[PDB]
DNA sequence: TTTTTT
């Protein structure tokens, strides 16, 4: 029930995927139209590409460094034309152990993008 | 306390 990065699409209220940490920034406060929240940004991806991860509130800076994680049902929002991934409440992040997920130095950087008419 | 920024 989990899709890959090279097969993900924006505007989805549900996105399940397994990837590795490519980067991680400390948690900072942002100013929205609904007030102030605490979020952070961390780069992840797998052998199918790469997608920017956006943690929300407690997930902010709560993640680890290049380690095997498992993204859950979150969502995707297209910023500036490029798809993006986030992690909030219905999303549960946790370390996952497999047969050895691809390293960050061997993880593609292909940016997923839906097809336009 | 799903909004973020290029």
């Amino acid at each position: 029930m989990e899709e890959k990065v090279g097969n993900l699409k924006p505007n989805m209220e549900s996105v399940n995927v397994t990837v590795r940490v490519l980067e991680a920034s400390e948690a900072r406060q942002i100013q929205t139209k609904n007030g102030v929240r605490t979020i952070s940004e961390a780069i992840v991806g797998d052998e199918t590409g790469r997608v920017k991860l956006t943690l929300w509130g407690k997930h902010a800076g709560s993640i680890k460094e290049g380690q095997v994680v498992k993204i859950e049902n979150a969502w995707t929002t297209a910023f500036k034309g490029q798809v993006q991934l986030n992690a909030g409440s219905k999303t549960k992040i946790a370390e996952a152990s497999e047969d050895g997920f691809p390293e960050s130095s061997q993880i593609p950087e292909n940016t997923p993008t839906a097809r336009r008419r």
